[PDB]
């Protein structure tokens, strides 16, 4: 609501492999940049490769990032990035923008 929102979403999981499906849409705020989706990851998982999105770690943590180096968006649109990790699929913390998230968590 006049601000930045995603939701989890599933791909596809292959026994024990899984494809995570991130949505991202950015309409209401003012003129944005880039979109930063990060969550933290407890249970045994990680972003095996990654597509549309460079998917990074760091320890416990995760990010997902695609403009970080120019950054330049409208502020009205809507993308989404997925990905193939192997684990259970089942992230959480989902925190965008620095700590934005509707319709999930």
């Amino acid at each position: 609501a006049t601000s930045a929102t995603a939701t989890f979403a599933k791909t596809s999981d292959w026994g024990t492999g899984f494809g995570g499906s991130w949505t991202v849409k950015n309409t209401g705020t003012t003129s944005l940049s880039s979109w930063t989706v990060e969550w933290d990851f407890p249970t045994g998982t990680k972003v095996t490769s990654a597509w549309d999105a460079t998917v990074t770690n760091s320890g416990d943590h995760w990010t997902a990032k695609n403009v970080g180096w120019n950054g330049t968006l409208a502020p009205g649109a809507s993308v989404s990035f997925g990905f193939n990790g192997s684990g259970p699929g089942s992230p959480s913390n989902c925190k965008l923008n620095g700590g934005s998230c509707d319709g999930t968590s």
